[PDB]
């Protein structure tokens, strides 16, 4: 009981303190929308350009989650190793989850460097599958209306995860993982939001989204 609504709370807040992004602000920039000049600007830049800036918002957009990781209820008491293994493994996930909130599914845009613009804005990383599936994601995982509470909770299991691969004490991690899938279905229950659940990507498509370039991003700044 208690402890379970004291989790959900201490999560929430964990989540709120380590927005990049203010919800506000990418709703009230809906409006602000990038010219065919400026598309075109972006379609002229070099591969490497283009990528060159991708790589550093990404970049960005993790130090705020490893920031969520710091913050989360339990986290910081798992071993050094532990830690390190869940964030590489999911804070690229992490990003690619919170960039449902930056989404705009009535007109298929997304926030970019101070406005909203379609996938063709993407064309010069030569990627435009990858580009298209992220958008994908991003019209699917926006239908759910998620609250900043379900997101806060979502995004703490997408990083809280018992089977990466190489973690030295399993038992630790799948202890906070049980203790926050508590917290997200009491949630949901007392919300009648339960299916909700049904409707999560499987982990295998954050998987693939998320880590397909991941050797090229080494080499850019
Ligand atoms: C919304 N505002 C922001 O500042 C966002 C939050 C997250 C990043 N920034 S953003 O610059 O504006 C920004 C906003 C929208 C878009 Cl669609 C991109 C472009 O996305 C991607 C492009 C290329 C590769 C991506 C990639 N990847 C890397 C290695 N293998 C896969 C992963 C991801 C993902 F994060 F996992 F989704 N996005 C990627 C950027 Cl960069």
């Amino acid at each position: 009981l208690t402890e379970i609504e004291h989790l959900v709370q201490s999560v929430c807040k964990s989540y709120r303190e380590t927005c990049q992004l203010r919800l506000e602000d990418l709703l009230r920039q809906r409006s602000n929308i990038f010219s065919r000049e400026e598309v075109t600007g972006y379609q002229r830049k070099s591969m490497w350009e283009m990528w060159e800036r991708c790589a550093h918002h990404l970049t960005e957009a993790i130090q705020y989650v490893v920031e969520f990781a710091k913050r989360l209820s339990g986290f910081m008491e798992l071993c050094q190793n532990d830690q390190i293994v869940l964030l590489k493994a999911g804070a690229m996930e992490v990003v690619l989850v919170r960039m449902c909130r930056a989404y705009n599914a009535d007109n298929r845009t997304v926030f970019f460097e101070g406005k909203y613009g379609g996938m063709e804005l993407f064309r010069a990383l030569g990627c435009s599958e990858l580009i298209s599936s992220i958008f994908d994601f991003s019209h699917s995982l926006s239908a759910l209306h998620f609250s900043e509470d379900e997101i806060a909770l979502y995004t703490a299991l997408v990083l809280i995860n018992a089977h990466r691969p190489g973690l030295q004490e399993k038992r630790k991690v799948e202890q906070l993982q049980y203790n926050l899938e508590l917290a997200f279905h009491h949630h949901l229950c007392k919300t009648h939001r339960q299916s909700i659940l049904a409707k999560l990507p499987p982990k295998g498509k954050l998987r693939s989204l998320c880590s397909q370039h991941v050797e090229r991003l080494q080499i850019f700044q």
